[PDB]
């Protein structure tokens, strides 16, 4: 069983490492957006007294 | 039956792995630009009356 032990150790050493890949999430938001309008102006002639 | 289920499990364990590339980035850097320079290396001689 010393034989088995050695085999175990070697097999495990070879075993390393494992592989896995990522599906990550990104958080944190500090993007405040401002206001905008739809421009509106008319072609007019105005006059004051 | 058992053979099928066991085969399923073995195949499942060995096969699975994920390769999903999913990354986003967010780096915000703030710099200050106050009123800019208004100068030039002009050499002139001046004096008050």
């Amino acid at each position: 069983l010393r034989k088995i032990r050695a085999a175990q150790n070697i097999s495990k050493t070879i075993a390393t490492s494992q592989n896995r890949i990522y599906l990550t999430a990104d958080n944190l938001v500090l993007n405040l957006q401002d206001e905008s309008f739809t421009r509106g102006s008319d072609s007019l002639i105005k006059g004051k007294k």
